[PDB]
């Protein structure tokens, strides 16, 4: 039977227990999640800044979906999936200055950047040959937030249906966004359920026993963790730290939205950090972790900072997952776990896992 | 429709043939043997100087469940899952003297050594939480001819009751058991299923074409494999051997017992080398190969004898029953093999076998 | 539901699309490829050199059969399962001259070079012992147009009979096949559908864009691809080439024979390429890129153009075809793509892959 979730789950968080486990492991959930959500969810890929010129494109993967986001010669962003109509060849990887025409390795079709069709050797010999049924198949991109977003479903409507107000809260809590410069990418595929991933964000009871110096730095007596309208936002205040950020008051702001991309303005507020999550199946996930600076040139103290986070700080976030996606098949652990919030909504209430399950709950009715 | 065997299969070790080979390779047939014999049978771990002292503590996997073992500070020996009642972080790993609490690293709750919950922090702000619920969950451990047994049936008897005369066989065969002392271990994760594993184990047929200098220590002119209850026991005379065991009449025991260890007190007595199957998937077994010896200061003799069964001994015996789970898929692998059980009941015969597969065959009918 | 393809499928070239995508991909289609067709079809394994000795024998792997196949002691070529009838162990492993006997490294049964059992040893005593029905699992093995097939269907008539004219037209393109000699082996397990790799060797349409130095000797302007029964032929005039062939008028065969093997007279005729398509699954083939010369000491152009084919040639054909097939999964690649057929049947019409896939259809009614 399909493994359906009660519409209620997860609506109280004062009483409240994750997915049974089944929802973490399940293929067949994944499936699910991947068709019913990730394919007609607004998918988090970049920052603006790597698609603001001409002919500039990145590439990305998500469920099993190789995708082109390529800024067009006429400065129009648009996104592609990354395959030939012809044979299925892929077009281009990595990220980079497209040519002014995209040509296809394995039989040299061009493309615009726009999609078209533009030569095709031969084509005029081949019988009732459809050109314009053979361009490069797009798929909807939106700039939003300061960042750029795809989405598989044709019918699709804007970023801000599904995030109503994150932009605008966003924009107050950065105002550098539009400034913002790619300074460091950590790319994992981490043994974890994309669930686990967004849990694991989603809550401030683990900084203490888990992360020393960012936990000294963010302040989590001082903290709150407020939902919203498909995104949640935990802030606190923050000090100076030798052992994760360094030198009028500073804020801590962390962004969850849906389905599983994280924005932090970290302390100082002139940076962010972006996690994204490109689920592959249901124990494995791919994760972007973006640290942006305004300026290119980085000081000393941010490259540190840049390798503090992948050496010292991300480490112990990735450890968390997947021993949890370990262990959440035991038959020892039974069934479900409970999530520890408190009526003051405390700085160490786990209150955001259930706001967050209960949203992914309606999608198992 | 689901494999079953006859009762009667194997019931006549004169004229009997191997599984059909589906029952090494099905994963279908691997769930059923999980469930039915794993998850409800005793499990050998360890011999009980890895657990004789309070804290003492060791970690196993074995089909799919991540477990602990470990002497309480009031000396009781007790088995847990390895896994944190909250969210499902493991809590141990390795094996050594366990803290006087067990904190696991996510959250930091803290649990006794006997599975109870400690502290919890914040859980007197969480709204009916419960803390008698919220321990460790425990399974069953039993101190049996030395060794160390966990059995995931709640319901479980004792390993007594499951090898009738076991340990008081053993006893006989090794009366320095409670001194031994774990003197090396060989880990291999093996592509062969848990019960090709056995059949290499129940016979001698093999010994002169596979294993040159064991057999010539291991004299299988004088060489008996007796029946039992759920074990049986090779026994044969043995003399020095520069190709094996070196240096009044040397004997050899060889006990397996249900469903997938084995006992080994070679020439002299006063060792043994044990294997412990931990079945992984239908083609696929962790194996345990320990050497135990009462001193532990090693001398060379023990040393270099150690390296053999490393070096030579055992990959002679690995090599065959990877090569066999490759050939038993083949469609020229007609089916079954015949068992070369002859009426003498020579060193030679392969009637072990039959008494093995008549065992396994009750758990499909 | 099965996947059916229409028995029409691609028998008019002039207007036809590859298979729908789930026939590169389908687990179920694979099975079904695999048992009516590669457990049915005269599969060529090797040149006649490897094998004109007494004694000689290789081995294959192809659709998860391990194949051994052997000239014995009485120039006889026979082929068998390599898997012993006793207990499944392998017999014999790579390629070179077996003994007088074949003796299996576990229980050291003998078999003499034409499978029959020779001595197991006890079988006397044990009861009720079948000698004859403890032989190698044979197969059908035959030597035609100089290369070597087995069959794994027992009621298989000969190779003739399932490519019609073959061995004749070969002859005439190449008159040295007897004098060839196995002067470099390529092996690589290719992440693509068997069906994918024929499709990339049917056409010359991907020569200009793909593959500069071989286009440059292989003058695709003179190219025809013409179609017989269940093999096809393309072959095109050549000049002297510093970017591939060096050195009357040079010529290019190239022989597509069902289901997947294909023989290359390069230009000269004097020389000959043959890759071997061993379908392990269905995104995934081993292949054999061979390289025959008739001198045993290789001149330096012949080595050079060897190392051509390893470094520079080969790599462009592997890169495209794995390409293809991650690109075929994804949702943006609709279903089929268009074969380039020309009315002129050019140089760089598609119109091989039509033939060869109206075939395979008539394996999915
Ligand atoms: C939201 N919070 C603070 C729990 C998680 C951190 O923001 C993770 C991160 O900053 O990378
Ligand atoms: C029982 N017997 C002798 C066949 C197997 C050997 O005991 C294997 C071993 O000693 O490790
Ligand atoms: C048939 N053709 C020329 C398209 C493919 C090449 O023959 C491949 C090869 O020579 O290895
Ligand atoms: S697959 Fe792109 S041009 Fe042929
Ligand atoms: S998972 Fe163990 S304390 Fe939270
Ligand atoms: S498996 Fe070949 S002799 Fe026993
Ligand atoms: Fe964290
Ligand atoms: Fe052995
Ligand atoms: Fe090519």
């Amino acid at each position: 039977a399909v493994e359906k979730l009660p519409e209620d789950f997860c609506a109280n968080p004062d009483v409240a227990w994750t997915f049974p486990k089944v929802f973490y492991t399940s293929s067949q959930v994944f499936e699910h999640e991947k068709e019913a959500i990730f394919a007609k969810s607004w998918i988090c890929v970049a920052h603006g800044s790597e698609l603001a010129q001409p002919n500039d494109y990145i590439t990305r993967k998500v469920i099993g979906e190789n995708i082109v986001i390529i800024r067009g010669k006429d400065s129009v962003l648009r996104a592609f999936y990354n395959v030939c109509p012809h044979r299925g060849h892929e077009l281009l990887s990595g990220s980079g200055k497209a040519k002014n025409v995209i040509t296809c390795p394995y039989h040299a079709w061009t493309f615009k950047l726009d999609g078209s069709l533009a030569l095709a050797r031969n084509c005029d010999h081949v019988e009732s040959f459809d050109k314009e049924n053979s361009s490069m198949v797009p798929l909807k991109v939106e700039e939003y937030a300061g960042f750029v977003f795809i989405n598989m479903d044709e019918n699709a409507t804007c970023v801000e249906d599904q995030l109503p107000g994150f932009a605008e809260r966003l924009n107050q809590a950065c105002g550098v966004i539009k400034d913002l410069k790619l300074a460091a990418r950590f790319v994992t595929e981490t043994p974890a359920n994309w669930k686990v991933i967004v849990d694991n964000y989603m809550e401030c009871y683990h900084a203490g026993p888990a992360h020393p110096g960012f936990a000294d730095s963010v302040q989590v007596d001082k903290y709150w963790h407020t939902t919203h309208q498909n995104w949640t936002l935990q802030y606190g205040f923050a000090r100076s730290s030798e052992k994760s950020f360094k030198l009028t008051d500073p804020e801590f702001h962390g962004f969850w939205t849906w389905p599983c991309t994280m924005f932090n303005v970290p302390p100082g507020s002139n940076f962010m950090t972006v996690i994204y999550e490109f689920p592959v199946d249901a124990e494995t996930t791919l994760q972007h972790y973006d640290i942006y600076f305004t300026n290119e040139e980085l000081t000393q103290d941010q490259k540190d900072l840049i390798e503090w986070y992948r050496n010292v700080f991300r480490p112990e976030d990735l450890n968390l997952v997947e021993s949890v996606q370990r262990g959440l098949k035991s038959r020892g652990y039974r069934g479900q776990g409970r999530i520890m919030t408190d009526k003051q909504r405390s700085g160490i209430s786990e209150h955001g896992i259930a706001y967050f399950q209960h949203l992914v709950a309606q999608y198992h009715q």
